[PDB]
């Protein structure tokens, strides 16, 4: 039973009215900025004991960190941003969160309605820009639509394909009185048609079937496992199959199991997609077969029979034809399955230990591995260290490059939602706002940001919003003075040819520019600086044990190549195993 | 004749072709991010001995700094970015230079053609997205069409009324080897037969006709007249009519002249607004009637028989329906009425001092004024004293908020192009990219960053460009603390009620928050901090003094606010003359 | 209703678009690619491992032919008026089968795919998906263009037939052998017979003729054959029928025959929108 601050024969504003509207929805946090566009709705937080806004100092930011909130809890996360300028900076966000299927709903303001269309002050068609990058968006009308849409706003964030939705809200109806009917009926006839049923039983037959016909099979995981981290682990013990993981999947299945192929695909370990490539049953989980997994896809499972379950039909033969295909919840489809497996337990006789040992031995001649330097600090071997030291428990956020890779391959998450990525669209500079959206989700987590000298700078403005919330943020910031992925890329397919990767001082050549520390300094934030492997791991305790903020700027050889690489559009037999820039 | 790098029988990549035919338009700077998708792009541009890149940190610093290059230079500005999250890093600065008319050309790489649609790795429609936020796009299919879409877009972004244009580039197309054909038409025979011709005798001739037969004349220039500052002056000379300028227009006519009436609109002076209520004549030249000048529309220039000289059709009688209308060049129309006042000088007898000492009257009874609270550093008083010790030759960006209204209330710029601010959009962490482009397009030029200190955070990384790339930006940082405009506004409207408009530490309340000093000093940029008034004119002085960038952190009481205001749809009798916030 | 379609059934969907796997049924296995192809991969693994299959469905087939002696296609016969189903047969009989038929929407369409044994394909043009009313005399106009020596028979409906009329000046100005086998109820049949199902035989806008002589044929279609210069002929007697369609067939050139129906006729059997297979009709009419 809902408690409102106002009669339910009281007039209100709509902008209150839109923030009751949140508060019915079990919002407690909003990363909102303001502006002349959406003002009424900030005074109208101000007016809710329930909401509390975390101030980014960008949109970008802002939306970033609801990200970080979202993807860190499966709560949506929400951010608000005012007309024209404020809007617009939340693009890359609101495309991020669609590609990688994130729940988020964006409350932007508007001019008034009068004004739509005459390039009035700060006006955008903020609808018409994000409409191609979100899973839907709304412009109200009128203040009485208001509680319907915010109500199909959330509902089609969250349910389904998760995704953005954007309300875009004008400043007139935040302004009108009106009386909220929260009992209206939400218009998504044809959305709530398609909603796939629960998978039925002679499907689910027919997968159990081929498991137990085939010899050589592989799990396919993805993002769309992030809630069935129990029911993967049950149909694992049910079939002792091994479990390859997208960067979008990792920790739905432990990676320091056993039965744990780690990530697979263009920088994927090379016994993960070796299983993909000699199998003959691939259950494809939650996945997308993004080209970044499956390269020349002519090549991809050129041997398996392909089991592809998703809840968007669309995405069911889009790239590779599978032979069996579930449209449904992937949570469902492993809870039936398992009911299946476990009756049928001695009748079937499961057991793929030929096939697994197969796998052990490309697991131990072909391992993750690492060159180490002097006394210079491993990329690989900080990240392996913070995992020692966090006991791999902790909320890891990341920019884009190659310590985005190193952090997927060097650390063992060990339960979904740990792993906070930007993968469909990688977008930097993600990482240090998603993990402020991290840590308002879950203050009691340690929350690491295992940053990139150029994606760290992007959004290093949110620095302040850390020290002002006081968030338990930890920065492990890999620093190699350069756009490390583009330098890499320019050293196999360019002959080392530097175009403009280099993030340092040329007439400072050796100096670390910039100097980090002093950004963390003048955001009040402790910090500290480590070049030699032996001061790694007391450095990494130390920004651990030390409450609050902290950052720490690890010094790494730029010439460190993320490996194993399988170039674009290549097959297995094109991957590169070893080799740098030196 | 231009000497290319490349034998006319000889194929060369299409990113190769893509720079020739930026050095074929004369392109000497381009700010460009690499990425994935334009990787071909950058090293193609390496290859250049002609084209320089300015490395920004962030995309939308790549963009803002084109349009600093561009407002203070009339070429176009030349952004280039990657594929999804570099190109949607372009968004506010597209939107931003459609609503204030600059020239820009922006070029983003692409998935590769056979990718396009399939979700593929950081794919986004940028076309689709940014079709409602340009002047116009393309998405090269071939790469054969590469030279005449670089030729269409540079001829649509500086001809007619200027705009952004974006040219979306697959990557296979930047990699296909071709012979471009650099005489192929271009394909725009609609927009060319659509150009404005030159103004025609008899509309010119019933312009000076209604000149002779008014009272009251005022002069409404606005950032259309930006090349026109001798045509207008010499046009001021035969008439004496006094020019009111838009913040768009600022430096058409020279701010110190005894004719200037400065800026008009909701913060224009009383005397502006008041010569445009009670006027019988209103020359709008170079302008387009935004709600920021009229308010009200039925109320503003009621009196008035109003002609407007535009170079875009849409834009007469859009909001205010006029009398007389001349669809062309502003700066052809003032040419043509020059030679007609000029031969009929004698016979029109033009003097309005009657009506020009009535507004002299209204010029001493209701100034631009700022109170001073002990050592307290006044933000009008701190502008002024670089105004004097700059000679008023300085080229000024800035961000968006109460700073920007001071810099243009409190600074007599004497040319156009050195007003460099967002007007349209208001998009704020415009500033300090601004002054790289305009920096690198004058590098013999007095160039400060007249920024506030929630503008300035939002692109702080660009700091280590300003290092990099050795540009003497200074940075007149006037810092009080909070969003100074919002917070007017909550002053005014909303009792005073703070709704998310503190920037700094909420613990240490007094403390300056961040220390924007250490910002400076992590990107090895000298700083300085000043608190009384007294000691502001000598840091100033240091500032300008000293070679290379700076960083003048000037405190100020955040109590302060802008006046005069006009509130939102409000008239001239609405007018606001007095108060702030204690 | 797509829950209770092949409720019982393992659905192998083979299609050309992929955007068509699982649009509306989610099948077991699927194949994206050309049915032709497939079909032709099919049958050689059915002809070598054919003794290995043993492959026999005579006790599903004869539980089929069952229900195809207990439910076969029906129509009633009532007095000497001409039943439009039985003229669709008699065109069929007199034809062999042979002919190139185009259609209108409507009734007469139903009755033109019932009771026409098709024995190749493109010898059945019609407007399924959109369901354009006035497409059979035009796509007659081009099946005779593309097939010079084949009988090509336009069995139109009286309201189809006249939102294209002014067609039959292309036929004879470009001397097509286009026949009309126009099956006249007076009435827009398909919304009739949804008014007598589903509106209590409300009429709302569905008779074409002239409420003031209400028994006369309007329009006289035979007038606008006349007009364009083709012979046409009406038959209203069930006897007159077998030689009236003759006749059409043995005259040179075009042809137009106006079949007068009873207009209480109603397609059959009917599944209502969104119904089951329990939900089927298959008995009455609008008497
Ligand atoms: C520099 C860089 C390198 C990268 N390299 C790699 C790499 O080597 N390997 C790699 O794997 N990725 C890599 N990526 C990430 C990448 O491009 C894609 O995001 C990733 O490959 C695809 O993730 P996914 O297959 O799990 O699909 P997701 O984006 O996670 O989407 C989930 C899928 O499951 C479905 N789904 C969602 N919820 C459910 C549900 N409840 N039930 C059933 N189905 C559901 C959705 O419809 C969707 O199809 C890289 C990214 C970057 C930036
Ligand atoms: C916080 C804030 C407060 C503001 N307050 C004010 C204010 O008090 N006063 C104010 O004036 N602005 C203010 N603005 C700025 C503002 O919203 C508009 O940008 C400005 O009012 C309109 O500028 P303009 O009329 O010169 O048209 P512009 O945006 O400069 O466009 C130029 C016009 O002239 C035409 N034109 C261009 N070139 C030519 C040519 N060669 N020949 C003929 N015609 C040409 C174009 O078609 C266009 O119509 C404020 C902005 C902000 C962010
Ligand atoms: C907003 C944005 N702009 C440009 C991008 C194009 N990319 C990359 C990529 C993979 O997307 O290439 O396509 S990675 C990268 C550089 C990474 O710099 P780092 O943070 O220092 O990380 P590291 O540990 O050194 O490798 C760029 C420039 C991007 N993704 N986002
Ligand atoms: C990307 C962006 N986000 C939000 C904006 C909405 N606005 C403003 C406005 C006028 O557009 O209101 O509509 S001004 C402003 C706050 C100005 O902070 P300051 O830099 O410190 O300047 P000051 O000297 O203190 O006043 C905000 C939040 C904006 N324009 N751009
Ligand atoms: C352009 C056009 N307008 C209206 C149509 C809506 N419909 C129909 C339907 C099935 O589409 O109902 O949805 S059928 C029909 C009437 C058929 O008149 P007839 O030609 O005489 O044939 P019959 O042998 O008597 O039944 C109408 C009015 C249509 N399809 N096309
Ligand atoms: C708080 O800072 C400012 C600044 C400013 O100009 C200086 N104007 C306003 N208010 C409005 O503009 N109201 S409005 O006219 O209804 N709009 C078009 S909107 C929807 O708000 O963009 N707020
Ligand atoms: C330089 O850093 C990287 C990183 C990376 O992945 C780790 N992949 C690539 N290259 C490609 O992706 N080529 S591609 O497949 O033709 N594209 C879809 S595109 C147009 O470039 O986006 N560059
Ligand atoms: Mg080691
Ligand atoms: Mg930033
Ligand atoms: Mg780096
Ligand atoms: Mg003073
Ligand atoms: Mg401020
Ligand atoms: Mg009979
Ligand atoms: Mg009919």
């Amino acid at each position: 039973t809902f408690i409102s601050r106002f009669a339910p024969d009281q007039p209100r504003k709509g902008a209150d009215i839109l923030v009751e509207a949140l508060e019915r929805q079990g919002v407690e946090t909003v990363f909102a900025y303001p502006g002349g566009a959406s003002m009424e709705i900030h005074q109208a937080l101000t007016r809710s004991s329930s909401i509390r806004n975390v101030l980014p100092r960008h949109e970008q930011g802002g939306v970033f960190a609801a990200e970080g909130y979202a993807r860190s809890s499966g709560k949506p996360g929400i951010c608000i941003a005012t007309s024209g300028p404020g809007a617009t900076n939340l693009v890359s966000g609101l495309a991020d969160a669609l590609l990688d299927s994130v729940p988020l709903v964006a409350i932007t303001g508007q001019v008034p309605r009068r004004m739509i269309g005459t390039d009035a002050f700060q006006e955008t068609p903020i609808v018409e820009v994000t409409r191609s990058i979100t899973k839907h968006n709304y412009l109200v009308m009128d203040v009485e639509d208001i509680p319907r849409i915010i109500e199909e706003a959330f509902f089609l964030a969250t349910s389904g394909r998760p995704g953005p939705v954007l309300v875009d809200v004008p400043k007139d109806i935040q302004q009108q009185l009106a009386i909220p009917n929260w009992e209206q009926a939400m218009r998504l006839p044809g959305y709530m048609s398609r909603m796939p049923k629960p998978p039925e039983d002679s499907h689910l037959e027919q997968i159990v079937r081929l498991i137990s016909e085939s010899k050589k099979p592989v799990l396919y995981v993805g993002g769309g496992c992030l809630n069935s981290s129990d029911e993967l682990g049950r149909f694992v013990e049910l079939t002792g199959i091994p479990v390859a993981s997208t960067l979008m999947g990792l920790g739905s299945y432990p990676c320091d199991d056993e039965l744990s192929l780690h990530m697979l695909g263009m920088h994927g370990t090379v016994y993960a997609n070796y299983a993909v490539e000699h199998s003959d049953l691939l259950l494809a989980f939650g996945v997308r077969f993004d080209d970044r997994v499956t390269g020349k896809l002519e090549a991809f499972a050129s041997r398996a029979k392909i089991v592809h379950i998703d809840i968007d039909s669309a995405e069911i033969g889009k790239n590779k034809t599978p032979h069996v295909s579930v449209c449904g919840d992937v949570k469902l489809a492993l809870q039936g399955m398992n009911k299946v497996l476990e009756n049928r337990a001695e009748e079937l006789k499961l057991d793929f230990g030929v096939w697994r040992n197969e796998l052990n031995v490309q697991k131990q001649k072909f391992p993750l591995s690492f060159k180490t330097f002097g006394e210079a600090i491993p990329p690989q071997y900080a990240i392996k260290v913070l995992d020692e030291l966090t006991d791999g428990k902790a909320i890891i956020s990341t920019g884009v490059g190659q310590h985005q890779m190193w952090a997927a391959q060097f650390y063992n998450y060990k339960k979904p939602r740990q792993w906070l990525s930007s993968g469909g669209l990688g977008a930097m500079g993600f990482g240090l706002p998603a993990a402020i959206g991290a840590s308002v989700a879950n203050p009691d987590a340690i929350v690491v940001d295992i940053d990139g000298d150029g994606s760290f700078i992007m959004n290093v403005q949110e620095l302040a919003t850390i020290r002002v919330e006081n968030l338990p943020v930890k920065v492990l910031l890999l620093n190699n003075q350069h756009l490390g992925m583009v330098m890499q890329w320019e050293d196999r397919f360019y002959k080392a040819n530097r175009a403009h990767t280099f993030l340092g001082d040329p007439a400072q050549e050796d100096e670390i520019f910039p100097n980090m520390l002093l950004f963390a300094a003048a955001c009040g934030i402790p910090a500290a600086r480590v070049t030699k492997k032996a001061d790694l791991r007391e450095a990494i305790q130390t920004m651990l044990d030390t409450p609050g903020p902290y950052l720490l700027d690890v010094i790494c050889p730029h010439q460190e190549h993320v490996l194993p690489m399988i170039p674009s559009g290549g097959t297995f037999n094109d991957v590169i195993t070893e080799g740098d820039g030196r």
